[PDB]
């Protein structure tokens, strides 16, 4: 479910970044909305790598600028 993807991603990022779940949305961008510096972004691409067994090149992460970019990537490539 695309519910089911938000919701994981969701836990993801309220962990790395320490913000609620419910402040979680598409349009949150992770540095400008979540306050995440550069090691959160590190942390945050190798949680999505661990937790959806996808591989996001560094040219990809550097396109993954909100949830909604995020979410989106992991369902073009399980
Ligand atoms: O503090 P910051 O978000 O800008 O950077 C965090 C990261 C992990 C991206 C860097 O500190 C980092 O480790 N970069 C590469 C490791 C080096 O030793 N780089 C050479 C100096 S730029």
């Amino acid at each position: 479910s695309l519910k089911s993807t938000f919701d994981d991603i969701k836990k993801i990022i309220s962990k790395q970044l320490s913000v609620e779940e419910d402040k979680i949305q598409m349009n949150s961008n992770f540095t400008k909305d979540l306050g995440a510096d550069s090691l959160d972004l590190v942390e945050l691409i190798m949680a999505l790598e661990e937790k959806f067994n996808v591989t996001i090149s560094d040219q990809d992460a550097l396109k993954i600028n909100t949830v909604q970019d995020a979410i989106d990537y992991i369902e073009k490539n399980n």
